[PDB]
């Protein structure tokens, strides 16, 4: 008699558990840690707030938890992120899950409060799995009483890391963190490989476009940008990168990419006359990558050649004006999570109108919006990453602490190189990779153990 | 002026036109030369300097001399040296012991030409090293020299590893800037420099087509991701060999085989632990690690015959360059190209068809049997060259008292912000355009407009 | 009361008009006839059979041949290949088609058969336009009688191109036939590029397995092969490719792929003795590009690495032997088109089972079953010969001649390269391309006119 | 006392003879030839014009058709594309040649007339092996006589076929001929990886300059122009393409490249106002692939980015203006076939000026003359062929044919694809490379030979 859930459709189950099933044979460093820590239960009496995409990937992550002694109670961190099959699936397991594709906003907040609260007060949670800082923020502002009992935070995305340490910075931040974004097995993986594999699949799947021989801009060359470049020159799409950060632009220029910006001499007045029009004008693409804010302006938009396609993989849906966009133009659904946008009023539009563009997931996540995100072989690094910065910050019982021993412990941290190193090491043994064995000489000549780690923490890969 | 030993002075019209042509190649380079000429911050300054003696560096060099100053000079290499470019250094009347095919007898000699003037110590006060070596005998040798010397300026992986140690064991006698880890630097030289060389280096000795054969890549840091896209792009097939997991997890998905050498990755010492199978199959070796031995005399027995074989890390060691001199008959193609027969030491049938091709004799193969690095891409290495010997030169540690002195006795890199004002100078000799954060945008992310744009843990 | 069609969801017509005016947009060469011709009504009169995938590719085509004067009657030539929105939106625009997405053998047959009879009495048809050659086979073998009347046969694909050269030189052949297949904006353009786009994006969709730094095995290096090549090796995978033809082998050796045969020496002796079991049992994934028979054998099957992908992107599933894995092992249905075929045995299988293949679109053309086939800017190329050829052969009126007249024009033909060259330049103008104009004296230098042709009939491209 | 030779340093013999071991060792198919073919002399009595660069893969060519029984006379077919190493090791062979690397064009001249006179007369040839037509052509004009005895011309180049096709449609050619260029391994081997390889090589050669991150326009998209964009865009350069071919337009768009024309709208005026100087003003390097006249004219040369490189890939120096260069602007020699082209007038230059173009090999073939040409084990494919033709019309006799025998088999031809093949194989098995068998049962599937054919004359690869 399990009913404490909400998903789309609980019959879906049965297709979820089978994409599980695949997806365990494609994640070895997450089957490697449930293998290795079952015995010894690390995270029993772990209560974890989990909000994080409710993909098949995310379901593995969770049944790896609760394989290691935890309970969660789970929501998905983007309305359309969710794969309705994996929260099926996750429900039908007796686990507590609140997530569908296609939320509105007060839904989404509605979730997140269903695993804060059990039967209509605060849950006993004392651990807290976050991508992109909205259930950090809630519990922060709303459930102060509830991060007494919290031994940390593990947060897997840029964007939220960038919250953590503002947090930190303020003197707001209630529990130490562990920056899972910044293992190497996670950022210069999942950020960069992961948007590699699902930005033109994205793509493809609402748009059914020809790439090849087609005009498209990044704005942003960081790991996110790098991928979806690649991404996209790989289906042989001539790609302009955008950049404020002049050593991320001269990466750009030596992988072949021109660098380029929306305003003449990159000088944003706020003006139209600002915008470079003939630049814009030949552009069939535009995705942004920064994590910032207002990227794709109203006066792009306005200069973007008739029916470009505009999307979003940043964590946040303002990378692109899509208020302007609601405010002015015509939407027309083509399909779920694809829209023509017609350029020419607000009130009604021609059926064959040719002034539109065409936003994918209503400039949200494109990649998890219109297809199914990073593939499980890629969120295996991520995951596992995530399971050890769990284990760590459970172990350290922060919230058991006196006040003085907590003062020494609140920080934003990653975990050590060493353990990026394991994870790294199960995902190569996973393509059937073979590292070689320093002998004891060359460990003595380069100063390591034969063990690792094998880098300084300087290091940049 | 004849305080100088070059190839050939004949050639210095020749390294003056391709010196010209370098400088509207290398725009951080010549901004600097353009921004601080009325300041003259390195006047005073008596540079010791050794580090491969081609164009690029001679760009460094008039760069220097342009900014206040004095310089003697060595290659750090006794390949690398281009005879055009040590010759139109001579003719500038800039002290320079430097040619292509040094013995290390030759290579010692040129070192020390640079440390003494006439008979005695030059009045050195400034360190300019790639790969350690200059380092090490002013340590060993002459001791007194660091007394005046405000600090080293280091290039290379090689040479900061050396720095590392020296400063652990307290044999560190002047502080250094590690060079090398400039985004800059390490980003833009190790990777794309090795990218644009290593393919054009073996086609310069070999003129082999590369397109459809295998290669084997030892090591994925920087410069075998550069080597391993240098030969990829071509159309080889490559594996990647690696002892960092996360180095091999990044060989994996940019689409490389990781494999090794040996049985399980286990080097027992034995014929047996070798995959013959694997080695076999390999047409070109290329070495990238920095390490000792990491392609062995089993190795070479084992590869494919007619298999080309280089290094292009710092040093010859990777290879073992020994066992083949002590064991094959090595037979000169033309200057550094060289057949080893492995069918025995004192003859070679000269159609024998059982032998390797080895590169520069194991000595770094893109400046051996090419020309190094472009100047675009050494523009960004050197620039931050130039800031870091202004840094030392105005800290002045050998004129502080011993207690400030302890404090400044240290290994750094260059501020965050100097790397990214080399990269924009980068961007633009492209035409490229940076945009310029809004007020609201650099508050969002919290940075400023003018940067730096990225906390100094960002691995870019 | 239109009722002279089958569709899966006539509701879905409006979805599938929205895709048709975005696909319009994309296919410039055959919208360029559709105006061009549309006042002088090159088809009418015209009675086109038509045997096509029911895509919104094969939409635009349809409506472009009635815009001309067409009337038409329309199959799917694959029980997977449909499109239903596009089967919907043409049934709405009164058009009949006998189409939908998962079709039984048995249910095909029927829609070949809706098409070729209306009110249970041959349809006075006097044009064919077929793709495999199966309507074309029907109407031989079975309907002889309505050959009489027909005036040509325009045929898409190698496959069907192979089977008309067969006729013609059995002397069985009864009606004059174009090959569109060798225009080079056909053969060049979808075989190769359409199969570069589709088929990394059909086992996206199928699988959501990461490809990058895992083993391939493209069996085949003609057009298709080659584009499925690169679509793999773009992604990052490691191709090998097999190949009968020493020139295709060639060609794939100095792209920088490894050219391996499943075989010892290449041999099939017919015993597993001969497998390459070292070679396959390293694959990840197989991809069939032939359009010859059993080039991915039970033995081959058997040796393949667990959990490999299986896919078939040739005309007929054939290419793999499905029916020995039919025969002898258990399949799973993960969900449509994607089947997990377990190698312990015919009678039950475990949910956890590790040793599987997964088998997409049950063997049939992979691109078309698990995603959308190739995209309309490439499909424009094919579709606007397709257009031609119609134009061509019903303006020869053939059924019409006397029996002299006919004996000289039956034959297999393709377009004149001008008509080529007309597409290909419509195609490069929709992608902002600016051809160079020969001066007078260099079209002298070089023996062309300034209009073109400009290479002989002998150029390969 | 050999004395019947003109080479620059007979000294350098010995290095030649180093490198033409290693080249035996790069090209299988040539070395097979005379393996297979040595026992029986087929070209016994043989003598051989030949004209063709005389580089280290010629001397293997030279030493093959001499090991089978033929004595020669050479040439270069160009000023600078000749190994002085190569022509060494052949005068050292006893073997008579004239080339050098740096002739000029009167020494050219000289050089071909000493193959055609030995002692004064005619030599007794019977066989020509040409590139570019050069010879032919002297023959024709100037030795009519000494082409009654010859059996027939092998010709390399696109541009010496087109040379012939006039002369055959002219009713000027005198003996048949084999087109080499067109074997599928000569025109996609040769002129398409060959160009790959050895594009960048000269360009690095000659200038040592970053490719990476700087902008390309390669004039043509035929076997050189796809060669010459792949060696550029490999290396990261941004490429755009010119053609006037729509369909070789086609394909560049579909291959990722932009299509521009150095003139608006594509068309030239006759006047520098029709020149987009936006466009040329941003261009880093150009490339000529075209075998046409002045693809690179005067008001492109004057509106081309400041520093811009200039070079030539196609067989003759006038796809460049040139003359034009030479008349108005002043050469300052950087370094052998390296000039920089001062823009600022004729008489003299500022030494730091900075407004030139850098000049290679004088708008020669760049590859040859910068770098070594092609590698050897490309030039397998091409050399495989002429050793081929020769033994082919060699053995036809056609000069002993009575005047009607003659008048049947006066023809331009392609080898037969069956032997295509049989180089295309000896290649592949040089890559370690495994073809497979067809079983009888998949070569009847198909309707060939397990031997091959595999392919009909109409296909295209
Ligand atoms: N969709 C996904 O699956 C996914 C995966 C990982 C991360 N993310 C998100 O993607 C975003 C980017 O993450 P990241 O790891 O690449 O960050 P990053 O810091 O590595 O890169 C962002 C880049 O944006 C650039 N930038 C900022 N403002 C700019 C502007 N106005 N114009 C041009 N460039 C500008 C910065 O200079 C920086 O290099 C974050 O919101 C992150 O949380 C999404
Ligand atoms: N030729 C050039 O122009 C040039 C340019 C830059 C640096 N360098 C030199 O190249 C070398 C490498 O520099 P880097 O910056 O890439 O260093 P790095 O530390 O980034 O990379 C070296 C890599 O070698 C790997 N490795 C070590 N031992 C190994 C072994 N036994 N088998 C396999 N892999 C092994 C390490 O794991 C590491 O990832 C140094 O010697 C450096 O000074 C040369
Ligand atoms: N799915 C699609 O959208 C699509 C697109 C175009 C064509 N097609 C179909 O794809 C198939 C191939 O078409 P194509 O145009 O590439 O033909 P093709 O003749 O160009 O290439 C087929 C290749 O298969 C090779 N081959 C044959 N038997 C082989 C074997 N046993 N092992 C290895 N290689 C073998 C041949 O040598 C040949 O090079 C046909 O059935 C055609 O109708 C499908
Ligand atoms: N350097 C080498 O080693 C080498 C190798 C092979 C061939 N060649 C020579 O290279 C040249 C090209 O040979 P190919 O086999 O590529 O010929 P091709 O016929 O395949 O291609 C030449 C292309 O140039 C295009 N073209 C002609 N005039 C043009 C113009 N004004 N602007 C733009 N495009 C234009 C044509 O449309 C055609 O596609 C010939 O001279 C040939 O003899 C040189
Ligand atoms: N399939 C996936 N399942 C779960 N999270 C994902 C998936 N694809 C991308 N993400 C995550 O989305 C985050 C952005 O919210 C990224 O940091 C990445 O780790
Ligand atoms: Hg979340
Ligand atoms: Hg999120
Ligand atoms: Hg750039
Ligand atoms: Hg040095
Ligand atoms: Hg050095
Ligand atoms: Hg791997
Ligand atoms: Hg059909
Ligand atoms: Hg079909
Ligand atoms: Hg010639
Ligand atoms: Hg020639």
């Amino acid at each position: 008699g399990f009913t404490d859930y909400k998903v789309a459709d609980i019959t879906l189950a049965a297709w979820g558990r089978r994409e599980l099933i695949i997806a365990e044979s494609e994640m070895p460093a997450l089957m490697g840690l449930r293998r290795k820590y079952a015995g010894q239960q690390p995270l029993k009496g772990a209560k974890i707030l989990g909000c994080i995409h409710m993909t098949i990937q995310t379901g593995v992550l969770i049944e790896t938890l609760v394989a290691l002694g935890a309970e969660v109670r789970w929501s998905s961190c983007n309305i359309f992120s969710t794969q309705d099959q994996a929260a099926a699936a996750i429900a039908a397991a007796g686990i507590p899950v609140f997530a569908w594709k296609g939320e509105t906003e007060e839904e989404y907040e509605w979730c997140i409060e269903q695993t804060i609260l059990k039967d209509g007060q605060p849950w006993d949670a004392n651990m807290v799995l976050d991508d992109g800082g909205d259930l950090t923020e809630i519990l922060h502002k709303k459930y102060p009483q509830m991060l007494e009992r919290i031994h940390g935070i593990t947060e897997e995305t840029t964007t939220g890391v960038h919250r953590l340490l503002d947090m930190l910075k303020n003197g707001t931040l209630k529990v130490p963190a562990i920056n899972v974004n910044d293992s190497v097995t996670k950022s210069k993986n999942d950020n960069k490989y992961g948007c590699r594999h699902s930005l033109n699949d994205a793509i493809k799947r609402g748009t059914d476009h020809l790439l090849s021989g087609k005009q498209a801009l990044v704005i942003g060359y960081g790991d996110v940008g790098k991928g979806s470049s690649q991404s996209l020159r790989q289906e042989g799409m001539i790609v302009k990168v955008a950049e404020v950060d002049p050593i991320c632009a001269m990466q750009a220029c030596m992988d072949g990419f021109e660098v380029v910006s929306p305003y003449k001499n990159g000088i944003n007045d706020g003006t139209e006359a600002s915008i470079d029009a003939a630049l814009l004008g030949k552009i069939d693409l535009i995705v942004t990558t920064t994590g910032n804010v207002n990227v794709c302006d109203a006066n792009m938009l306005k200069a973007l050649k008739k029916r470009a396609v505009v999307c979003n993989i940043g964590h946040f849906d303002n990378e692109i004006d899509t208020a302007f966009m609601r405010k002015n133009w015509a939407w027309e659904e083509v399909k779920p999570q694809v829209h023509k946008i017609h350029r020419t009023g607000k009130d009604g539009f021609d059926a064959h109108n040719d002034d539109y563009l065409i936003l994918l997931a209503e400039g949200r996540l494109v990649n998890l919006g219109n297809a199914t995100g990073h593939p499980s072989r890629i969120m295996d690094g991520s995951f596992a990453n995530q399971v050890l910065a769990q284990i760590h910050l459970f172990e350290q019982k922060y919230a058991d602490l006196p006040a003085a021993e907590k003062a020494k412990r609140l920080s934003v941290e990653v975990l050590p190189k060493k353990l990026d190193e394991e994870v790294a090491l199960e995902m190569v043994k996973g393509f059937g990779g073979v590292v070689t064995q320093l002998t004891p000489k060359q460990a003595e000549y380069i100063g390591v153990s034969v063990e690792g780690p094998f880098k300084p923490d300087t290091y940049r890969y």
